[PDB]
């Protein structure tokens, strides 16, 4: 299994970390690829926080080719993150690409759940954050206030608060119990 | 207040994130401060993200003037980071500083929390991950399994998963009502 965090200015921190450090204590490959102008791959991040991704998107050719290396596509938020991320057509091509497809996987949380209205997804549930959720049911989504929504292999949840929820119910798709109980344990979840 | 978030190479993104986007949506300044070499503030975090530091460790003098730049001084896990800050004279003075004063907070979180106890501090009850309990109760402390502890001006608490509320209970200790209950309702906390 191969996971894509994707990344852009303005991405959320929390949102990020939480499936990058859960993926990677699951022993999943899993890279970042940014959505942006720095050549460098050098990311301001929504707090001020300045990482670097492993990868921009501009490495990838196509959709097709990002499903041929990837198997979950995540899509943190953040406003401006979530903005461009929505906006971006390779990141919608992958979403619609991944939808109800056997053994891929999508997630999106906070602002990044917007993705789920711009790519068309015809999924009836959807959640996000609170302040996006006028949004969502604009697009004819049935708002679900709870932290995690799973539909079809979409998952959405709502803000940093549930971050962690979020990329374990990810992880929960792809891993053995055995695999998923042991991470799980090692986060002190409360 | 200000807010000085310690890291090292091998510090926690997820234990870094969560203090660090909250004291952000708060509006209180707040600096992460590199404990370690490279000469670029460049940090290797414990799941291998890199990023920037604002600051290193070796700009400020000692514990006391340390003590005029920053009111909160945040120790954040990872096993290998933790083992770096808590094991540095200088996180080490500034945590016997700090401790007791009625304008400053400490908080620890995971491994951090052995710096308590190389601190030599001598608060009766505190949290940790559960793989540093038995270190914790050698040194005298009694250990309370739940995401956090408060006493006196000290904040520990267990693992990835308790960082946003160790992080809140910081903010706790610092916002007025209302502008700890706007950004405790803005994560979407579960
Ligand atoms: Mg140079």
């Amino acid at each position: 299994v191969k996971v894509c965090l994707f990344v852009a200015d303005g991405t959320d921190e929390i949102e990020f970390s939480a499936p990058w450090g859960i993926f990677k204590r699951a022993e999943i490959p899993i890279d970042s690829v940014y959505v942006g102008e720095n050549k460098d791959r050098l990311v301001k991040m929504s707090r001020d926080v300045e990482m670097y991704a492993n990868r921009s998107y501009k490495e990838i050719p196509s959709a097709d080719d990002f499903a041929k290396q990837y198997d979950i596509a995540i899509i943190p938020g953040g406003g401006l993150g979530a903005k461009t991320l929505s906006t971006t057509p390779f990141v919608q091509q992958v979403v619609k690409e991944f939808y109800k497809k056997p053994n891929k996987w999508i997630g999106m949380i906070c602002a990044g759940t917007l993705t789920a209205k711009t790519s068309g997804l015809p999924n009836k549930q959807i959640t996000g954050h609170p302040s996006v959720r006028g949004q969502l049911e604009e697009g004819g989504y049935k708002y679900l206030d709870q932290p995690v929504v799973l539909e079809e292999n979409l998952i959405t949840s709502q803000g940093p608060g549930t971050a962690m929820l979020f990329g374990l119910k990810l992880l929960e798709q792809v891993a053995s119990k055995d695999k998923y109980n042991a991470v799980y344990k090692s986060l002190s979840m409360p």
